[PDB]
RNA sequence: CGUGUUCUAAUUGAAGGUUUUAGAGCUAGAAAUAGCAAGUUAAAAUAAGGCUAGUCCGUUAUCAACUUGAAAAAGUGGCACCGAGUCGGUGCUC
DNA sequence: CAATACCTCTTCAATTAGAACACGG
DNA sequence: TTTAGGTATTG
C-alpha cells in the first residue's frame, strides 16, 4: 500500500516511502546490542551517502608503469649478462659496486668508489670526462682501446634512457650539411623536370630549414625565396616532406585515390614504392634524394654544431651545453662580483631562495630559476647578451631537462653503434654480441603482443609458439605474434545480440553485403500496365538483379532497374517501382573493392572461394600494421600474382557489424530447411524480411534464438551492474540503491511496492591546445598578436573569443578583447527548447539580438553572411559538427513546430539510456511472477523521471532546496519524486508507456507537455481536487496534501548513513622524504634504514581496530592496562589478517584481549553523551557526525535571500516574495541563533564560534543579499563530515579538526543498516 | 547508413622529479666562526614486496552488524494512532 | 595537551575496442 | 583539480 521513490546520484542516493495519502510512514524498530534501549522509532525516508566511486585510469597508468619500469631494469640486466665473463677478467666487482652504489659507506660492502675502487683514479675520470656526454663523444670518435668498464658505462646509459620510437627508420648521419644536400635535390629535380626548372637561389636552406620556426612556415619561408613555384606543386610537397609532414602530391599526378606520404610513418617505403611504381621508377631516385636531406635536417634540431668533426652529434650538443654554462657561470658570478657583490650569498650559497645554489642544490626548476634572476639580470648592467640567451631559454642549461625525449632513439642507437664498431677489434665478444647489444636498444614489444605473461595475467592475451623464456633476441619465434595480434582485438570486439556465442562479422564482409543487398531487395514492389496487383520481385528476378546490376556497379539506381533489366530483359516499355529511393541503400562494395584488386570476376562469383573472402576481410579488417598484415596473406598467397598481393595489402578495412555468420546463414529453419540468406533470396510467394523472419512463429528462427538469449541465465547482479556503459561512480550508486530497495521491501514485511520512482541527475589544458591547433590551420597571427595562458580559459567570454578567432560570429567584425563584458554569450538554440551551456551551443557576439528571433535558431540573415566563415572554423576544429549543423540550420528550415515540441518533451521524459537499465533491472528483480499467458504480471511499477519535474516543482510550490544547509535534501528529493510520479500516472494511464517501464500535429503536442504540471495549481482557475475522469479515482487534494508535504519535509529526523567503506590504495604519499630522525618515516626498501637512507611517510589506513590490551611502562616494565585505537595501514593490512595477535604483539601490546577487537572502517559512527555524534576518519581523528534540521522557513528564507542570479521569476510574483524577506528580515538573527545553539550543543568547537558570531554582528549594516548569501556560507562549519575552510564576507574562518580518538573509547558504537533503519548499538565500557 | 564529438577498458613507449652514494674543496684559525674556489654529471630503487618464478603480478570494483559459508551470497528484527529539535508517547499484538 | 601552518610525484607518445549521444542524408 | 588525513611548528 506504499510506494518508493529514490534519487540516484554520483555520491548520494536518496530514498523515501509514501502512504496512500502521500504521508511518509513512521515505524518502531529493534536495536540489537548491549545498550539499555531495545527499540527506537524512526521515519521511513532518508539518504545513504558514500565516497564517489573511482575509475581505473590512474591504477592502469600505475599498472603500466610497473610493467614499464622493470623492463627498463631488464635492459640494464642483459648488458651485464653479456658482459659477465669479460668483466670479471677486467674487474671482479665492478658490477657489484654498481648494484650497491646506493648504500651508505658504513653499510657498503665493496670499495665505495664505483668505477675503479681507488679514490684517486675515479677523481681523474670525473675531471677529464665530467659529464657522461663528454664520454659519449670520445668512444664514438676515439681510435684507441679504452677500459671496458668505461665502455659498459657508456652503453647502459643510452639503453637506460634511450629515445622515442615516434620515428622509425634508419639514419645515416652523412646529412650534416643541409645546403649541400638540398642543392643536390634541386639538381635531380631539374633533371627530372627539365621543362620547368628550379633555381637554387642560394637559400640558407640550412638557415631556413634549420630554424625553430614552425614547420609549416619553413616550407613557406623556403618557397618565398623560390622564383614562382606553387606551395602544393610537386616541389613544395617534397620540401615539406623532409621536414616532418604528411604532404600530398596526389593532385600533381591526378591519381584516382589519394596518395599520402610521411617519411616517419612505418608504411612509407612500400607506400611510396607501391605508389612509386605507379608513377614510373624514375622519380624513385628523387625521393631518396629527399630522404637523405630529411636525415640531415631531421636531426638538425638536436645539434646545430658542425657535423663535420663529429660522428656523434647528439652527445656533442650536451658537451656544448656544458661549456655554455661554464663561461656564463664565470661571467655571471664575475658580473655579480663586479656589481652588487653584496647580494651574492642569496644567489649562490643559499638554497632556499631560487638562487643558483638553489638551482643545482635546491628544488628549483629551469623555469623557477629563470624567473628569479629575471629582475637581477635586467637590474644588472654589462649583462646584456646574457639577457639574450635567457630569453632564448638557453641561459644555464642542465644536461637532463624535461624536453629531451624529442631525441629519437636512433642516435642513441646511432651512438651505440659507433662505439661497438670502434672497439670490437679490441674485444672479440662485441662482434659476437653487437647484434644482441643493438637489439636491446632496438626492441619494444608491440601493443597487440601484450604482456609476455604465462597464464597468470588477467590482462595479457598472447600465445606461445615455444615455452622457452623470451629474450629480445628470440622474440619473433617464441611469441605467436600474428596470432597474438588477432587475440589483442578479438577480446574487445562484439558478439551478436541475437546470438551471444557468435562473434560479430566484420563490416566489410561480403556476406553482410549479400545480406544487406538481398534484404533491401526483398521488399521491392513493381508494377506494369498489364498486372492486376503490383507484385514482389521473384527469386529468379532478385538473383538476376544482384548478379547483373550489383556485380557490375558500385551503386544501383532506380532507372538502372527500369531500363537495364526490365526493358533489356523483361521489356516493359515503362515501369513503376514502389520499393526504393533514388538508389539502393546498400551496395556490394566489398565485391567491387576486390574486383579492382585481383581482376578475376568469376573467382568472386565462384562459391568455393567464398570462405577465403571472409578470411580475407576478417584479416584485413582485423589488422593495423602492414608488415603484420602480410603474414596471413601468405596463406592465400599462392593463387594470386605477386603484383596483386602488394596491391592487396593496401586496402585495409575498418569497423565491425552487429550480425554474426550463423544468423545470416548460420541457422536453418527445421520445417523449411532454409537459412535467412536462403530465405532472403527466394522467400516467397511473400517476401519476408529479416525482422519478419526473426519473428515468424511458423519459422523456427525466433524459437531457436530464444535459447540463445537464455543461455547462462543472465548473470548475478554486480556481474551485470559492472557491464553497463557509464560512469564508474554512477554504477556504484546504482548498486547501492537496489541494496536499499531489497531492504525497504524487506522492511515493509516483504510486501512489494505499488510504485518505484527513480531519478538520476546529470580540461584546463584542453582549451589551450584546441586553439593552438586551430589558429595554426587557420594560420592567423591573432594568437601571436595577443598571448594568453593555460589557467585563463575557465572564463568562456574570454575562451569563446579565441575559437571565434577574435571576430563576431554573427557580424563579420573584429572583437574587443578587453570589454568582453559589454558583449553577450548567445546559445545557438534557445534555452527554453533545450538547456545547453556547452561550448557546442554557445556563441559570443556583442549583441544577442543580431542572431534573429528569440524564438528560433539563428536567422537566415545570419547564415548568409557568415555560413562561409563557419567553414574555416570547422576545418580548424575551432567548432564542431553539432556546433556547425545547428548554426547552419536555418537554411534547413530551422526549427519546425515539430522540432520545438520535441525539445519541450525531452525536458520531462528521461531518454538517458544509462537510466534505463537501472529502470529495467528493478522491474526484472521486482516482478518475477508469471501469468498463464507468456505475459508478465507487473506488480511493481518502475518510473524514470527527469530532474526538471522535481526541481521546478519546488520553485513553483515554496519547496525551495538549499543544498548547503543540510545533507537532508538529497532525501526530500525522493519524496517529491515519489508523489510526483505516483500521482502523474494515477491521472494519465495513457502516458504509462512513456513514463513507466515495460511493454502540424506537433503544435498541440507542444501544448500537451508544456502545461502538463498545471493541475497541482489553483490558478495558472482550477478546481482544488483532481481526479481521473476515467476511473472516478481521486489523485489529488490541493489543501490536505500540500500540507502533508510540508509536514514530511520539515521532519526533524532523517536517516543519513555515511557508508562505512574500508580504505584502499597506495600505501603512502608517493614522495620520498629525506633521511630524518623519525619513526614516522617508512623504509622504501626492506634493507634501507630511513634514518640512514630516507623514506616515505603518511601511510593511509584501510581500517582501524580497537585493542584493549596492556603495555609496559618504565624500567620496571610494569604492565598497565590501555584501551586505544591502532590504525592498520594498507601495507600492514595484508599482514594483519594472517594473524592479528602475533602482528599486534609485534607492535608490543601485551596480553591483548582476543575477543574484544573490533574492526572499524573509516566513517564509522559513535554517539557520545549529549547526542553529539562523531564519525571516525583516521586512527587519530574524528568527524562531525551531526545534521541540522533547520526549520523550513529559514530554509525557504535563505534561498530567496541569496537571490541567486538575481530573479528569474514572473514579474508580478516577485513583488509577492520580497515583503516577506523583510517582514521576516529578523529571521537572520533566528538562523544564527539556530547555528549558534546547535554549534554549542554538538559541533562543540567554540574557539571558532565566537569568531563566527562576531563577523555577523558587525555586518548587520550590510544588505541582505550580501549578508544573506554568506550566512549560507556559514553553514559549512556545521555540516556533517570533515572540517574545511570558509569565510564570511571578507573574514576567513579557518577550520577546527578533532585531533584524537580518545573520547570515543568509552562511548556508544552504532552499526546501522544500508538505510539507518536497523541498528545495533554497542556501549563501549569494559 | 554517414559523420563527429565525449567518456570508459586494455596494451605497448619516451622525458623529468625524488632518494642515499661517487665526483680528494682549499686557506687561515684552538673553535662556533669567517675568506674564496666548486656546481651542469653517473649509479641505483621508484609502491613493502607475493608464488604461480613469469621480461609475471602488486593503488579499480565489492564491504554494517549477528547466526552460517571457502568466497559468492542466503537466513534474522509486530501493527495501529496522536504528536515533532534528530524520535517522544499512547493503545493493540505480543 | 591541542592551536597554527606546510605538504600532497609530473608532463608528454602510440595502438586497438565498445557505449552513449547528437547532426545529416 | 581541490579535499582532508599526516607531518612537525609554535604559544
Amino acid at each position: 500500500k506504499y510506494s518508493i521513490g529514490l534519487a540516484i546520484g554520483t555520491n548520494s542516493v536518496g530514498w523515501a516511502v509514501i502512504t496512500d495519502e502521500y504521508k511518509v510512514p513512521s515505524k518502531k524498530f529493534k536495536v540489537l546490542g548491549n545498550t539499555d534501549r531495545h527499540s527506537i522509532k524512526k521515519n521511513l525516508i532518508g539518504a545513504l551517502l558514500f565516497d564517489s566511486g573511482e575509475t581505473a585510469e590512474a591504477t592502469r597508468l600505475k599498472r603500466t608503469a610497473r610493467r614499464r619500469y622493470t623492463r627498463r631494469k631488464n635492459r640494464i640486466c642483459y648488458l651485464q649478462e653479456i658482459f659477465s665473463n669479460e668483466m670479471a677478467k677486467v674487474d671482479d666487482s665492478f658490477f657489484h659496486r654498481l648494484e650497491e652504489s646506493f648504500l651508505v659507506e658504513e653499510d657498503k660492502k665493496h670499495e665505495r668508489h664505483p668505477i675503479f675502487g681507488n679514490i684517486v683514479d675515479e677523481v681523474a675520470y670525473h675531471e677529464k670526462y665530467p659529464t657522461i656526454y663528454h664520454l659519449r663523444k670520445k668512444l664514438v670518435d676515439s681510435t684507441d682501446k679504452a677500459d671496458l668498464r668505461l665502455i659498459y658505462l657508456a652503453l647502459a646509459h643510452m639503453i637506460k634512457f634511450r629515445g622515442h620510437f615516434l620515428i622509425e627508420g634508419d639514419l645515416n648521419p652523412d646529412n650534416s650539411d643541409v645546403d649541400k644536400l638540398f642543392i643536390q635535390l634541386v639538381q635531380t629535380y631539374n633533371q627530372l623536370f627539365e621543362e620547368n626548372p628550379i633555381n637554387a637561389s642560394g637559400v640558407d636552406a640550412k638557415a631556413i630549414l634549420s630554424a625553430r620556426l614552425s614547420k609549416s612556415r619553413r616550407l613557406e619561408n623556403l618557397i618565398a625565396q623560390l622564383p614562382g613555384e606553387k606551395k602544393n606543386g610537386l616541389f613544395g610537397n617534397l620540401i615539406a616532406l623532409s621536414l616532418g609532414l604528411t604532404p600530398n602530391f596526389k593532385s600533381n599526378f591526378d591519381l584516382a585515390e589519394d596518395a599520402k606520404l610521411q617519411l616517419s610513418k612505418d608504411t612509407y617505403d612500400d607506400d611510396l614504392d607501391n605508389l612509386l611504381a605507379q608513377i614510373g621508377d624514375q622519380y624513385a631516385d628523387l625521393f631518396l634524394a629527399a630522404k637523405n636531406l630529411s636525415d640531415a635536417i631531421l636531426l638538425s634540431d638536436i645539434l646545430r654544431v658542425n657535423t663535420e668533426i663529429t660522428k656523434a652529434p647528439l652527445s656533442a650538443s650536451m658537451i656544448k651545453r656544458y661549456d655554455e654554462h661554464h663561461q656564463d657561470l664565470t661571467l655571471l658570478k664575475a658580473l655579480v662580483r663586479q656589481q652588487l657583490p653584496e647580494k651574492y650569498k642569496e644567489i649562490f650559497f643559499d638554497q632556499s631562495k631560487n638562487g643558483y645554489a638553489g638551482y643545482i642544490d635546491g628544488g628549483a626548476s629551469q623555469e623557477e630559476f629563470y624567473k628569479f634572476i629575471k629582475p637581477i639580470l635586467e637590474k644588472m648592467d654589462g649583462t646584456e647578451e646574457l639577457l639574450v640567451k635567457l630569453n632564448r631559454e638557453d641561459l644555464l642549461r642542465k644536461q637532463r631537462t624535461f624536453d629531451n625525449g624529442s631525441i629519437p632513439h636512433q642516435i642513441h642507437l646511432g651512438e651505440l653503434h659507433a662505439i661497438l664498431r670502434r672497439q670490437e677489434d679490441f674485444y672479440p665478444f662485441l662482434k659476437d654480441n653487437r647484434e644482441k647489444i643493438e637489439k636491446i636498444l632496438t626492441f619494444r614489444i608491440p601493443y597487440y603482443v601484450g604482456p609476455l605473461a604465462r597464464g597468470n595475467s588477467r590482462f595479457a592475451w598472447m600465445t606461445r609458439k615455444s615455452e622457452e623464456t623470451i629474450t629480445p633476441w628470440n622474440f619473433e619465434e617464441v611469441v605467436d605474434k600474428g596470432a597474438s595480434a588477432q587475440s589483442f582485438i578479438e577480446r574487445m570486439t562484439n558478439f551478436d545480440k541475437n546470438l551471444p556465442n557468435e562473434k560479430v562479422l566484420p563490416k566489410h564482409s561480403l556476406l553482410y553485403e549479400y545480406f544487406t543487398v538481398y534484404n533491401e531487395l526483398t521488399k521491392v514492389k513493381y508494377v506494369t500496365e498489364g498486372m492486376r496487383k503490383p507484385a514482389f520481385l521473384s527469386g529468379e528476378q532478385k538473383k538476376a538483379i544482384v548478379d547483373l546490376l550489383f556485380k557490375t556497379n558500385r551503386k544501383v539506381t532506380v532507372k538502372q532497374l527500369k531500363e537495364d533489366y526490365f526493358k533489356k530483359i523483361e521489356c516493359f516499355d515503362s515501369v513503376e517501382i514502389s520499393g526504393v529511393e533514388d538508389r539502393f541503400n546498400a551496395s556490394l562494395g566489398t565485391y567491387h573493392d576486390l574486383l579492382k584488386i585481383i581482376k578475376d570476376k568469376d573467382f568472386l562469383d565462384n562459391e568455393e572461394n567464398e570462405d577465403i573472402l571472409e578470411d580475407i576481410v576478417l584479416t584485413l579488417t582485423l589488422f593495423e600494421d602492414r608488415e603484420m598484415i602480410e603474414e596471413r596473406l601468405k596463406t592465400y598467397a599462392h593463387l594470386f600474382d605477386d603484383k596483386v598481393m602488394k596491391q592487396l595489402k593496401r586496402r585495409r578495412y575498418t569497423g565491425w557489424g552487429r550480425l554474426s555468420r550463423k544468423l545470416i546463414n548460420g541457422i536453418r529453419d527445421k520445417q523449411s530447411g532454409k537459412t535467412i540468406l536462403d530465405f532472403l533470396k527466394s522467400d516467397g510467394f511473400a517476401n519476408r524480411n529479416f525482422m519478419q523472419l526473426i519473428h515468424d512463429d511458423s519459422l523456427t528462427f525466433k524459437e531457436d534464438i530464444q535459447k540463445a538469449q537464455v543461455s547462462g541465465q543472465g548473470d548475478s547482479l554486480h556481474e551485470h551492474i559492472a557491464n553497463l556503459a557509464g560512469s564508474p561512480a554512477i554504477k556504484k550508486g546504482i548498486l547501492q540503491t537496489v541494496k536499499v530497495v531489497d531492504e525497504l521491501v524487506k522492511v515493509m514485511g516483504r510486501h512489494k511496492p505499488e510504485n518505484i520512482v527513480i531519478e538520476m541527475a546529470r580540461n584546463s589544458r584542453e582549451r589551450m591546445k584546441r586553439i593552438e591547433e586551430g589558429i595554426k590551420e587557420l594560420g592567423s597571427q591573432i594568437l601571436k598578436e595577443h598571448p594568453v595562458e593555460n589557467t585563463q580559459l575557465q572564463n568562456e567570454k574570454l575562451y569563446l573569443y579565441y575559437l571565434q578567432n577574435g571576430r563576431d560570429m554573427y557580424v563579420d567584425q573584429e572583437l574587443d578583447i578587453n570589454r568582453l563584458s559589454d558583449y553577450d554569450v548567445d546559445a545557438i538554440v534557445p534555452q527554453s527548447f533545450l538547456k545547453d551551456d556547452s561550448i557546442d551551443n554557445k556563441v559570443l557576439t556583442r549583441s544577442d539580438k543580431n542572431r534573429g528571433k528569440s524564438d528560433n535558431v539563428p536567422s537566415e540573415e545570419v547564415v548568409k553572411k557568415m555560413k562561409n566563415y563557419w567553414r574555416q572554423l570547422l576545418n580548424a576544429k575551432l567548432i564542431t559538427q553539432r556546433k556547425f549543423d545547428n548554426l547552419t540550420k536555418a537554411e534547413r528550415g530551422g526549427l519546425s513546430e515539430l522540432d520545438k515540441a520535441g525539445f519541450i518533451k525531452r525536458q520531462l521524459v528521461e531518454t538517458r539510456q544509462i537510466t534505463k537499465h537501472v529502470a529495467q533491472i528493478l522491474d526484472s528483480r521486482m516482478n518475477t511472477k508469471y501469468d498463464e499467458n507468456d505475459k508478465l504480471i507487473r506488480e511493481v511499477k518502475v518510473i524514470t523521471l527527469k530532474s526538471k519535474l522535481v526541481s521546478d516543482f519546488r520553485k513553483d510550490f515554496q519547496f525551495y532546496k538549499v543544498r548547503e544547509i543540510n545533507n537532508y535534501h538529497h532525501a526530500h528529493d525522493a519524496y517529491l519524486n515519489a508523489v510526483v510520479g505516483t500521482a502523474l500516472i494515477k491521472k494519465y494511464p495513457k502516458l504509462e508507456s512513456e513514463f513507466v517501464y515495460g511493454d502540424g500535429k506537433a503544435t498541440a503536442k507542444y501544448f500537451f507537455y508544456s502545461n502538463i504540471m498545471n493541475f497541482f495549481k489553483t490558478e495558472i482557475k482550477r478546481p482544488l481536487i483532481e481526479t481521473n475522469g476515467e476511473t472516478g479515482e481521486i489523485v489529488w487534494d490541493k489543501g490536505r496534501d500540500f500540507a502533508t508535504v510540508r509536514k514530511v519535509l520539515s521532519m526533524p529526523q532523517v536517516n543519513i548513513v555515511k557508508k562505512t567503506e574500508v580504505q584502499t590504495g597506495g600505501f603512502s604519499k608517493e614522495s620520498i622524504l629525506p633521511k630524518r630522525n623519525s619513526d614516522k618515516l617508512i623504509a622504501r626498501k626492506k634493507d634501507w634504514d630511513p634514518k640512514k637512507y630516507g623514506g616515505f611517510d603518511s601511510p593511509t589506513v584501510a581500517y582501524s581496530v580497537l585493542v584493549v590490551a596492556k603495555v609496559e611502562k618504565g624500567k620496571s616494565k610494569k604492565l598497565k592496562s590501555v584501551k586505544e585505537l591502532l590504525g592498520i595501514t594498507i601495507m600492514e593490512r595484508s599482514s594483519f589478517e594472517k594473524n592479528p595477535i602475533d602482528f599486534l604483539e609485534a607492535k608490543g601490546y601485551k596480553e591483548v584481549k582476543k575477543d574484544l577487537i573490533i574492526k572499524l572502517p573509516k566513517y564509522s559512527l559513535f554517539e557520545l553523551e549529549n547526542g553529539r555524534k562523531r564519525m571516525l576518519a583516521s586512527a587519530g581523528e574524528l568527524q562531525k557526525g551531526n545534521e541540522l534540521a533547520l526549520p523550513s522557513k529559514y530554509v525557504n528564507f535563505l534561498y530567496l535571500a541569496s537571490h541567486y542570479e538575481k530573479l528569474k521569476g514572473s514579474p508580478e510574483d516577485n513583488e509577492q516574495k520580497q515583503l516577506f524577506v523583510e517582514q521576516h528580515k529578523h529571521y537572520l538573527d533566528e538562523i544564527i541563533e539556530q547555528i549558534s545553539e546547535f554549534s554549542k550543543r554538538v559541533i562543540l568547537a567554540d574557539a571558532n564560534l565566537d569568531k563566527v558570531l562576531s563577523a555577523y554582528n558587525k555586518h548587520r549594516d550590510k544588505p541582505i543579499r550580501e549578508q544573506a548569501e554568506n550566512i549560507i556560507h556559514l553553514f559549512t562549519l556545521t555540516n556533517l563530515g570533515a572540517p574545511a575552510a570558509f569565510k564570511y564576507f571578507d573574514t576567513t574562518i579557518d577550520r577546527k579538526r578533532y585531533t584524537s580518538t580518545k573520547e570515543v573509547l568509552d562511548a556508544t558504537l552504532i552499526h546501522q543498516s544500508i538505510t539507518g533503519l536497523y541498528e545495533t548499538r554497542i556501549d563501549l565500557s569494559q
